[PDB]
């Protein structure tokens, strides 16, 4: 029941300030200082973040909450049909209004992403600011400072005006780009160049450990080189700097979260010192890099919401998500981040994920996964095979393929998916405001590059059941499935020891005989398996990833069923599965008679 | 996004078929028919759940859903902005939609309550139904049926139709009495009978195994007498009849939901078998059937929607749940479903809790906690006692308490909370449609049972800061805090070896030394400690419950501070706390000159 943003100046400047000191309790405390208009006032917590896609504004980690104007509390009311939202009275003559609360960040990973630790925090202005209900967030001229533990570096896009002690003020900026503008700091930290000139590219770590910065310069060229594969693409770069932050933790939550002139990146701390070990993970930040084109200078049109505070539409999300997905893991080739045979079995996995992975395909389309930000939240649930799961990421990913496939097969590979880059993302070198965009104009672009009916192609994919690994085909190369085990799925799951079995009996397992995954249809589902069963024994013998692999080969070719001695809950059974296709792990295999386009895709330019 | 529903008929059956025999994936299957009207229709998913004030519809949990009309597939499309509702085109000439899909209920306790197990499940229509946009609910004729595992019994309020083998078709009802009417299904299952007449009352007993079912005569003369009890309070009974279901289980999620002509309630498999252990609880059964009268009978207007898809709004629930959490411990006391002085400790254990546990009093106001359903969801949260968290439950019990006070002193105890409640609620025997009421109506029945300024006193205490423990002296006893345990405390820490320590060392732990609650500005927040820290030694002695408490006795009126090893993550460091107070919980003394009108409260009528 809060009033629409207006397209309005806003009078003054809305201060926050913020102070990043309590690690233990793991809480930043706010005030936010704004000029006050009499009357009923409304304060608005930013709750749809640009990014997420979804309300994820954490509205009840706001707490202490003392608004006073002028001096005096005023009782605050919170709207009951919008709980974001906080009304006060201001007295007539009134000048100025001051709110102060604490923003109690996650203390265990139950809660939310951890976001403070011993040695780096991780600032979100949206977590730490109210601002006023009635404008358009780019009308609201902002003020930033943050006091930060004693000693700490800190990494940001914002422009810092001075540095006090451990006291920094930054520059003012408008609100909306205040939100963009997160804050890193640690005290453990490294700060790269990775692009001279000037729109500069830089890359700023930060560790549990001193040791995890130890970067090898052939490793930080990887990092070079993907700035200019990017300059390659389109021809321009949608900043006036840009601000990589990286943290190399186990104790910060998670993150890819993209902006304008800055990404937010969690890595292993190993993300340098074992580069062999750890290049699952490595096309994050090529991910995050290509979204400062496509998703925060490009974006929907029914996403680029007027403030934090109105339902966003994720509709187009499969071009957001979906094409950055696809040249997160190109640009992880072109770049060195990722070895072409590496990058190769990445795409093997996504294209049997779709071909044999997704049985959900048949009743969901990859279009209503759009909705799955507002739906799930990325809660647990129980069949992301079945169910689908922000499929717009990987399910889009496999149509642009097709699409760039297409685009070679129109004009005998004089134009490829490189041309509607630099096409439809490539224009007004510098700007890095919103320019939004509909699905006729993604239509109209492609046209440009090459004609053909493309809306029927966009809607026949995203609004389909069908195969969407065409592009694969079309491109040079086939999906197959041996016993040799994929680069990813070797990598993802040794240390562990766990046990990858979609494509054979149809569960994943975690070394302890846990299932930690079942296929919808599966030759596990079909015996009445969940995740959270166990399998205890294997033929008689003591349940090891192994013993279930070298039992699922000597099934191979047989009629002798695999005897899985199982605990569901506090029960023993025993289930007979008449499983005899051996292991399968998919694989990219050339056809010779057509040309390769995959390779010419994924070389560098 | 969708059009308002509107007090108009429904032409029609809404027809919803359940099978609930894959207990293995714990899959409800569903097949909803209805007329299908020429044009665009759009189908809702239940959102808004009554009785859990807050958008609880599992709309994730959706899956494999096709929609047919007259057998041929349509194609459905979510709105974006509604996810919850689901748009087809109906063609003309058409008669009759077919909505087939699968309501995936949790497998783990991750995902959600469990509802079915190998012994028993529990059907919520909400989660099984989809219905049409644009009509009020209860305009909405609908037929339920339910195909059960092989020889299973059943409870519910819903008058049967026909068991024809293991399905079971029940008679038709209102939608919104269907969504109503939840079911429990099993195979140890005992009905006993808890009051005759023509308004009749049954408990239905469900268990994981059937020796918990064997209730001694005195167990079940409680339960009756609980009945009776609230027959001399309000003088009616708001429904044709009542059907308790209650799970005896260690399996099924827990579950407290009331109804008009029923309640869902869980209990450990001990409630009988070990009647002097599980007593904790016992207040479930008197809450959840008070309901029936206070919550769902009379209601907020402002919470009585006109379907499950608009937004509810909760500002009334201090009444709707803070008086039924009131009579639900009085009422346990007397039907003699909890001894006098359990009831007592419980009380003395709620003013303790707003007098020194609820440090968030002092910037946010109970009222404000009626919209945390909404904020949290019951997800976890940082501090309980300072963010606070749905305290219009027990910080309503208290103000209840406090207004049965008033209304003694007003009227020369000639009046008491017993006549507002027969007064508020004791209207139109045997109807159980909904009765709202607004703020202004419980203030005109407050001032009918005796004339006061009640409107300002409502509002001093839900939109204040102060005491609300002011019924406890004005009814004649003192809250006193000693080292004696509190009966609660020591029955909810015995057999685990736990250490609630809310108000010596201002933290609660389990038996491992793990630290499960901190309070704010206490002792232990004061060095720094937050939930999930471990307490390794105290005094350099490996931790337990007894030796914490020894230490805390040792340390009483000295000056050597507790020295705790605390593990924080991966580091050990060595805390020293000067906590010299002793241990101490709360309890409730007499007041030598005052009348006792608190034991007058708790008497049985
Ligand atoms: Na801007
Ligand atoms: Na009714
Ligand atoms: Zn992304
Ligand atoms: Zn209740």
């Amino acid at each position: 029941a809060t009033a629409a943003p207006q397209d309005v100046p806003f009078e003054g400047t809305l201060k926050i300030d913020v102070d990043a000191t309590d690690l233990q309790h793991r809480i930043f405390k706010v005030k936010t200082t704004m000029p006050a208009t009499p009357g009923p006032m409304t304060l608005l917590y930013p709750q749809w973040i640009p990014g997420n896609h979804s309300p994820t504004g954490p509205i009840d980690k706001l707490a202490g909450l003392v608004i006073k104007v002028d001096g005096k509390v005023v009782p605050w009311t919170r709207d009951q049909f919008d709980v974001y939202a906080f009304k006060v009275d201001v007295p007539q003559g009134a000048s100025e209004l001051v709110a102060e609360f604490k923003f109690l960040s996650p203390q265990a990973s139950s809660q939310g992403r951890v976001m403070m630790t011993p040695e780096m925090l991780n600032l979100q202005w949206n977590t730490t600011a109210l601002y006023p209900a009635g404008y358009f967030a780019r009308n609201i001229k902002a003020q930033a400072s943050v006091t930060l533990p004693a000693g700490w570096s800190y990494a940001t896009a914002m422009e810092t005006e001075r540095r006090v002690g451990d006291t920094v003020t930054f520059k003012p900026i408008d609100f909306d780009d205040l939100v963009d503008s997160p804050m890193f700091a640690g005290k453990y930290y490294k700060r790269v160049e990775l692009s001279a000139g000037k729109q500069p590219v830089y890359l700023n770590v930060f560790a549990d450990e001193a040791k995890s910065l130890d970067a090898k310069p052939e490793q930080i060229k990887a990092h070079a080189a993907l700035v200019q594969q990017m300059d390659k693409l389109y021809g321009a770069r949608h900043f006036d700097h840009y601000e990589f932050l990286l943290a190399l933790t186990k104790k910060l939550g998670g993150i890819g979260l993209e902006h304008h002139r800055s990404s937010e990146n969690s890595g292993a701390p190993n993300y340098f010192t074992e580069w062999d070990k750890s290049w699952t993970g490595r096309d994050l930040l090529a991910h995050e890099f290509n979204h400062s084109w496509n998703g925060k200078y490009r974006r929907g049109a029914d996403l680029a919401t007027p403030n934090f505070n109105v339902p966003m539409g994720d509709s187009l999300l499969w071009l957001y998500e979906g094409q950055t997905q696809f040249w997160g893991e190109v640009m992880s080739a072109r770049s060195g981040l990722w070895t072409q045979e590496q990058a190769r079995d990445m795409l093997a996995g996504v294209a049997a994920q779709y071909e044999r992975g997704r049985p959900g395909m048949a009743w969901r389309t990859v279009q209503d996964t759009t909705n799955d930000p507002t739906m799930s939240m990325r809660r647990p649930k129980a069949y992301r095979n079945y169910q689908m799961s922000e499929d717009y990421y990987s399910g889009g990913q496999m149509m642009w393929l097709e699409v760039d496939s297409k685009l070679r097969a129109l004009t005998n590979n004089k134009r490829s998916i490189d041309d509607f880059g630099k096409a439809f993302f490539g224009m007004k070198n510098g700007d890095w405001d919103v320019n939004p965009y509909t699905f006729d104009d993604i239509v109209s672009t492609l046209n440009g590059v090459a004609a053909f009916d493309w809306a029927s192609f966009l809607r026949s994919r995203m609004d389909g059941h069908g195969s969407l690994i065409g592009g694969i085909e079309a491109n040079g190369w086939k999906l197959v499935y041996n016993d040799e085990p994929n680069l990813a799925t070797k990598t993802d799951e040794s240390d562990d020891k766990d046990a990858s079995l979609t494509y054979s009996l149809g569960m994943s397992l975690k070394a302890s005989g846990d299932i930690s995954d079942v296929l919808w249809d599966g030759p596990a589902f079909n015996a009445g398996l969940i995740t959270g069963n166990t399998i205890v024994a294997v033929n008689g013998r003591a349940f090891s990833s192994d013993v279930i692999k070298d039992a699922i080969t000597a099934a191979k070719g047989t009629t002798v069923p695999i005897e899985l001695l199982v605990k569901r809950l506090d029960r023993y059974d025993t289930v007979r599965i008449d499983y005899h296709g051996g292991l399968l792990y998919p694989h990219l295999e050339r056809i010779a008679g057509k040309p390769d386009r995959l390779s010419e895709l994924y070389k560098a330019r």
